């Protein structure tokens, strides 16, 4: 279970730095 | 260019998470 | 700020990996 | 054993991250 929520931290941040790439 | 590999990274450690927390 | 604060959040992250793959 | 190597591969970014974030 923290493995998994972990990996929708890291999906999120991902989107994050996405978002921070583009502007 | 740095910032959207770095997500891609991340998104795939997020994938790589998931199978180990399968397993 | 934002970039700062996330590279905090992968830090705490590896932390905790490393404590579940410890035990 | 994985676990800690992801750990590792999620320390370089934030150390990256913070990079950039200094110019």
């Amino acid at each position: 279970g923290q493995l998994e929520e972990i990996a929708k931290q890291l999906q999120q941040i991902a989107w994050q730095l996405k978002k921070i790439a583009q502007g």
